[PDB]
């Protein structure tokens, strides 16, 4: 073969693999819109189970307690303040792409007035966070001299490597009652 | 109990109808997946015929790639030469498996035409390859481990790094590791 008809083939794949990355890019569009659907056609079925887990004392804190990562982070306080942790709420952004937002909602509870404790992940690719600032009553769980459940709000250097945003999201999140139930004899 | 172990039981049945969604969400993504291997099909045949135009196409591919680079030895490379192409099939239904197959030219170190490795999934992850017919005095036998083990490496059938790597990785896109960057 001749040194520019390699060139010339150089050219001709690069014109080749221009179309197939465009077919890529295409079924990577209509795969997120069948994400896209799912995601609301879900919703409802999560939103039927929160209600049914809200008549449930404890839920949270028990899947928590028995989760084998999450499960060292409570502290002996922190339990008691997941005791009125009623509904957790996991939601991806339209675009998913995008990032997430997790919620805690609480009973009014000796510890903090938020009704609602969130923390929301953020992505070019800059991994980010922010959360709800906890305001609480003269009882913080962070300034008691182990290191608190609910410092995980006010920390925000990993960002893109927040393992327990992970593990809410991708494990506890799809299946909870794994972790809730506990085998008898 | 009445109330607990009733909400127990229904937690379980709403979970049963999100896992159907999610079952029927992943056949949605599945038909996505072989509409656009049809489509891309042409392309690669083209493809085919270009690179089988340009000499040491894929020995060049392998000896860029951040990962396979190092399971090539001195003398893999010098066989590897007279690969001329690299296909990848996945079967129709997807879960069945794939195939990777190496179209050689006649050369000193065995007799195949072609080097076929299959992967499969009762429902075990599996794979097969073909045998391959050294000659006299040419083989795996000493580097680490020869590149051509990988063919007779069949343990870790569901995690086979270098068929993910071929299929996901380098197959969709060799033209990036040939080609380097002069000034
Ligand atoms: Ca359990
Ligand atoms: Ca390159």
């Amino acid at each position: 073969t001749s040194e520019k008809e390699q060139q010339e083939a150089i050219e001709h794949i690069d014109e080749v693999q221009n179309e197939i990355d465009r077919l890529n890019e295409q079924a990577s569009e209509e795969i997120l819109k069948v994400e896209q659907k799912y995601n609301k056609l879900r919703q409802p079925f999560f939103q039927k189970r929160s209600e049914l887990i809200a008549k449930i004392p404890n839920f949270w804190v028990t899947t928590f307690v028995n989760h084998p990562q999450v499960s060292a982070l409570l502290g002996e306080e922190d339990e008691e303040a997941l005791h009125y942790l009623t509904r957790v709420e996991v939601t991806e952004f339209e675009d998913i792409k995008s990032g997430y937002r997790i919620d805690f909602y609480f009973d009014e509870n000796p510890y903090f007035e938020n009704k609602v404790l969130s923390k929301e992940f953020h992505l070019s690719g800059d991994p980010s966070s922010k959360s709800t600032e906890i305001k609480w009553k003269s009882g913080k769980d962070l300034t008691k001299r182990p290191e608190s459940f609910f410092t995980w709000f006010t920390d925000h250097s990993d960002a893109g490597a927040d393992e327990l945003g992970e593990v809410i999201k991708d494990d506890i999140w799809p299946n909870p009652l794994q972790y809730y139930l506990v085998p008898d004899m």
